[PDB]
């Protein structure tokens, strides 16, 4: 916490408060003028004013994949205790901490720090950094089977239950049988506190009824298509546009109903866009939301802004929610939206 940026704190509080991205230049700007690091600065004064600052931007700044976030990131998660504390206990103050970003990625950038720094504060607890984001994941999708009050209690993971998909999870090895019993026993007794964020960043398409809507219907066949074009998803982007598909890792759509993440990109412009798309299931609907969401969200690039609107202007079921991005101003989306739903409500 050093004493030039503690002076201006209030001024640092508003900035970040109206614009994280003017907030973050500002805190930058200090460091910069005092010769010190900013990484290491900006993690303490989200940790300082906590009670202050924006926490829906806070946990999006830390969960982004951008380097520089995710050096501030490392550094806010080294900031933490996690020395005596139990493997469930550790994580249980963890997640805590955020406002818990609305989607997977962001989560998954999340739970991999605290498994880098629960393993360098107890390397006799887990065998490596890998067995901690492991057991995590799995302590995550315990808690949900634990506290689904669908699931009849018959149907609710047992102990045994547990000792069984952690067979060779202890790098390449089973965990100690008490304590698995121990963590299975601390998450039965009280599930996570976990609040999330109210709407995501950009354009969110939410309905009871978008399970309906063809646009979503023709971009759920294109996350299991081979060699497709996204044109005939979106016919109102261009015919130049490439894309890349990231689909859903150990933990399944079952669990989260995240089927994946589209990413667009104009070989001719570089204006890039991603598509994320959630279907609700048994074990999500619970905790993750029971109407399909579709985030669209534009890259950092000019014209990416326009690419975005593009893509959600093609769908026939309108964007529930826009909320601004780091780069992008809630109005500016709006803007190119109604432009092309405008432009796009022609033959």
């Amino acid at each position: 916490s050093h004493p030039e940026i503690e002076k201006a704190q209030r001024e640092i509080i508003e900035a970040f408060n109206a614009k994280p991205k003017n907030g973050i230049n500002k805190i930058k700007e200090i460091c910069e003028q005092y010769k010190i690091s900013p990484n290491e600065e900006i993690a303490e004064f989200f940790h300082q004013q906590r009670k202050n600052l924006d926490l829906e931007a806070v946990g999006d700044y830390l969960s982004s994949p951008e380097a520089e976030n995710q050096q501030v990131l490392k550094a806010f998660t080294s900031q933490m205790n996690f020395n005596g504390q139990s493997f469930v206990e550790g994580l249980r103050t963890f997640l805590k901490t955020f406002k818990l970003p609305g989607e997977a990625q962001k989560i998954d950038r999340l739970v991999q720090s605290f498994s880098g720094a629960y393993f360098q504060q107890n390397p006799d607890v887990v065998s490596n950094a890998d067995a901690a984001y492991l057991l995590a994941f799995q302590t995550i999708m315990l808690n949900t089977d634990l506290h689904n009050p669908s699931i009849p209690e018959k149907n609710k993971m047992t102990v045994d239950g547990l000792k069984r998909n952690l067979r060779g999870g202890n790098n390449g090895g089973d965990f100690d049988a008490k304590f698995l019993e121990e963590l299975y026993s601390e998450i039965k007794a009280k599930p996570f506190e976990l609040n999330f964020v109210k709407t995501s960043p950009g354009y969110e398409l939410t309905s009871t009824t978008l399970n309906k809507d063809s646009t979503f219907k023709k971009l759920d066949s294109f996350l299991h298509s081979t060699d497709v074009n996204i044109n005939t998803v979106f016919p109102g982007i261009g015919d130049n546009v490439k894309t890349t598909v990231d689909q859903p890792k150990s933990w399944l759509s079952f669990k989260t109903g995240y089927k994946g993440t589209i990413t667009l990109t104009d070989n001719k412009t570089s204006a890039q866009a991603t598509i994320q798309v959630y279907t609700p299931n048994i074990f999500s609907k619970w905790l993750f939301g029971e109407q399909p969401r579709v985030i669209i969200q534009p890259g950092q690039t000019k014209e990416s802004i326009d690419l975005a609107a593009k893509a959600a202007a093609d769908f026939s079921s309108p964007v529930k929610n826009f909320k601004a991005t780091y780069d992008y101003e809630v109005g500016d989306l709006i803007k190119a939206y109604d432009n092309q739903k405008k432009l796009i409500t022609i033959e």
